[PDB]
């Protein structure tokens, strides 16, 4: 059987509540990895699993420095001959962030599968058990290699570069409206549909094994009456980059333009993304800053942080955004 | 023929570029209302149209004080016996904000139909002509009365309370994933599907007659490493409310919590929404602030501003968010 | 507490397999209603539940004669003062057909909620328990009255007229792409979003309490090289109506039109629907037969079958399709 | 500039009506290929184009004998040094059938791009011009090679294997809900997202040179009370295969089982697909026939016909369905 390491970080999949009817406001990251494994013994028929407790927190508290350590640990594990793949339990709220980070930094073709759950382990009809089982099946399948980092949940396999939490509270929240899923798992069988046409993992230039932190990047929203002072505040607090979750295709108000101008004069890299949820923010030489291609705000921040560890050249960073 | 006033505010539907191939980075709010009307002569067959130039700007620059004037002007028009409905041309980027504002403040059952276009009027296969014709048809149909403010584009009729721009650059960007459309227009016939189960227009308590300004409300994003200083900044500039485009179901990091506690101490109303794009942010007594129900950040800000013109009582405001 | 009757008919929600990993090819309608109730005792805190075993079969074998009896029993149940609502367990495959039949034939405003499950009761992360809890919650809520027949599953409430199984094997299969959900259930709370703008239940003319059989209506597919002989066969077997799951907007090939014309000449009523999955089949005076509005083939057959119990008048039947 | 041949077959993109408001019931395949090119001269700045009138029909009348000739002509064309790609104008109703057929029979990596329109050329805001321009850009782009046959419309690039017409009459009808788009076209730039993970074109074993017709395959629908006599009829007319657009995951009623057994006894290959619209029909040893993987009925019929040109062995045909 394939040797799979289940690296636990917390989340609802490891969460609990006083009753089985409480599906919200529960405590995330309360249960240990072995408890998750023991809850679904069937996994042992899919692989020889080993649980490792990396952390146990609600993902809203996951930070770049910790995500950095997570990627470095996964790289250490994948370098071992006795490890064929890694399943990472993580809270749903920022899994797209953590997953995309490793998508760009893991130097291996071995499967790296993030798994999550929208209902706590104690809930009636909890989704975590089946999602974990599916994650291990995907991580241990020889056909899962070289596909980039994946996020498995609700019978779907999504690419870390496209998948995002689209709904605040539903089981089927993870979707990539325009890009679809890399594959699906039905009747204990994996059906691979797509291979992402972007750079990742073994073909990524982003290596952070020699770093302990990443350049600071904040996200500012775009909306009617958006304030200039928020740009002032970000600049003053030392951001290296600003991701703009803009109105429409990264459109900017006169106040947003003034704020971006100030940011650029201070050497801050401005990246225009969109608040809409999907789609392409196209180049526009008439507006300040760079454009995020199809990366949403959360994803754009991650790539910009990594881009900044390599260069400050806007043209190079822009190309990264069209290829990663 | 019904008497329909076409109130123009600008946008891509009135946008232009030097060539028919340029569909991005064009000049929004460039053409006059009579030019749009004459571009689609067919509207004159569906109604007695009167064009009125309210403004002509790109919607990223639409501001609350101007939206306020727009609502009062529309209210004024619909009180006239010689006006059966109004069609408001508006840029796509913030039409959901302006539309929901009128949805809550226009005290009339007569149709109020926002219309927009994703391609400039000069573009090959421009969508504005048909969108406008559809809008006029909807505004003039007596079966269109008492449905709340609507947004018409790409053969669909969306409720101001549910519809949102979900894609940065596509023609089919306006969708209400979980709520669907109020109706669709195919083959010059309107097919009404749903009636929104929420308070609006004639049943709304949000009277804004005579007002000239609105309570200041800003939006802060939720993501890994989100900074506390952004909350400090908002408070320092006297916001009356803060809408949080949070991770997942409005989950908050330890930094976000500290920032929210500070805001509450200063009497600022905190409203937790979601950055995901869809869904319910449920009540959670363990977290600070109020919850946005299914309102996304842009819509939540609008309702909060209007709520604050009547009260600062969190319980009353929260009820508004579950009923409007 | 409301008095809710759980009327069981079978399905995967009452399905069972030898292993917890077998989610496909299991035995549907294997467990009794009381076993379902005692398995999710939490329902007892939401209402006073009484189980009744109407049948126990796989929905692919549900027949019109039996659905007729189900409708009649439900009418009997709801006429009682000691019954506040009914939850009907049913297999997912044809629940949209049974649900829409009762949607048209139940003469009561009391809630009628069909519930189902995509994973057998014996599977890991089975969805049936939560779905049932949600269905009872909906059936017993005073706010649920007069909304038409509903289908509850995966935290969603769909109208029988719009909801359809859109995916062969996923938990989130039930959706109404263009019409959205009537409401959702999150955190043990119901959020009603829409009220269907169509005739149903207490406003329907489709009373069939005095019937034991229904007009025969078959469905024929539209595709390249579709054969004329299938129409000849249906006619020869006494069909009173033919529903065409046509290419695009009910478009017809030279062979299909010949088939339809033979059917019309033979006294059969022809209804042109679509195989696409969504949308409007508009009127077309150059094509034979009636058009299905936005009803898909499965729904179209149900309405046509019921229409035929009242009339053979094309114009009357057509108006039914635009109003129900 | 690249050399692109625009091979016209008809459709709404070549449709015409007396007025610009008539977008339904128009005459498809009424305009010549050169008329389409002259209406969008911008294409000539993207490539050296040559129009070729293969046919001018409504796609509901496209037949296998003709599709065979279309595939053979495209192979002939792409074998030429002076042809960099081919754009095929085709009606929307069966473009998914014709496109998937060529996807399996064209032995070249040069771009094969089907294009269509949902509004006639004479319609207000006709989509045909932009759709064609985008199709030409995709067909002439070096990055477009080796991606399988594509269908371009409404700024989206869909794979012939996944794309399908999901709505009867909307501009955004073409979607692959679970698989997404191969790419999108925004601001005159192509953004490639995925590469399908299936066999096609140059790696396909389906050699159809010399063939003038294909094995007969008909499609029968699954629904409550589905008739056994339709299977008898199909058998009587000598079908070599039957694609079942089944209830749910290809579930079969007692009548369907009886009819399938009769067909199997007669040597007919029975393929179980789904009427739902999306998803996997998983293998089930308890049911008759083969399963269609994620192929919908229309796509399944095409692959089954081609499968039968090589073998009647069920095991082999099943593998084709899991790999193409
Ligand atoms: C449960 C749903 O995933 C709550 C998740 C936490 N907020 C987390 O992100 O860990
Ligand atoms: C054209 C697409 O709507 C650009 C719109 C402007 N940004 C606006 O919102 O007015
Ligand atoms: C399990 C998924 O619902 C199988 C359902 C049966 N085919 C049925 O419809 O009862
Ligand atoms: C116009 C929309 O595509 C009508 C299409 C024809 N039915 C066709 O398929 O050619």
């Amino acid at each position: 059987l394939p040797n799979i390491v289940i690296l636990a970080t917390g989340g609802t999949i490891a969460g609990s509540a006083a009753t089985g009817t409480q599906t919200t406001g529960y405590k995330a990251g309360a249960l240990g990895v072995d408890t998750l494994i023991n809850a679904v013994p069937e996994v042992k028929k899919l692989a020889n699993v080993k649980g490792e407790q990396f952390s146990n927190m609600a993902s809203e508290n996951m930070t770049g420095d910790v995500v950095l350590k997570l990627s470095q640990r996964v790289n250490e594990l994948l370098a071992r001959d006795d490890v064929d793949g890694v399943v990472i339990t993580h809270g749903t709220d920022t899994v797209e962030e953590s997953a995309y980070f490793l998508h760009l930094t893991v130097k291996s073709d071995k499967p790296v599968v993030f798994v999550a759950a929208m209902r706590p382990a104690t809930a009636i009809s909890a989704d975590g058990p089946m999602n974990l089982l599916e994650a291990v099946r995907v991580a241990g399948d020889k056909q899962s290699r070289g596909r980039g980092v994946m996020v498995v949940i609700n019978d779907r396999i999504g690419s870390a570069r496209y998948i995002t939490k689209t709904n605040a509270s539903t089981l089927d929240t993870f979707r990539a409206n325009e890009e679809g899923y890399l594959g699906v798992i039905i009747g204990n069988r994996i059906y691979y549909q797509n291979r992402i046409d972007k750079l990742h993992t073994t073909r990524s230039v982003f290596d952070v094994r020699g770093l302990t932190s990443l350049p600071k990047v904040d996200i500012l929203y775009g909306y009617q009456d958006d304030p200039e002072y928020l740009y002032d505040a970000a600049i003053q607090h030392g951001v290296k980059g600003i991701v703009y979750a803009g109105m429409g295709a990264g459109s900017v108000s006169v106040r947003g333009i003034a704020g971006m101008r100030k940011a650029l004069e201070k050497g801050v890299v401005v990246m225009r993304s969109t608040r809409t949820g999907n789609g392409i923010v196209p180049p526009d030489e008439e507006l300040p800053g760079l454009v995020s291609d199809s990366l949403n705000p959360a994803h754009a921040r991650i790539l910009l942080m990594l881009a900044l560890t390599r260069t400050s050249d806007p043209k190079v960073i822009q190309e990264y955004f069209h290829t990663y």
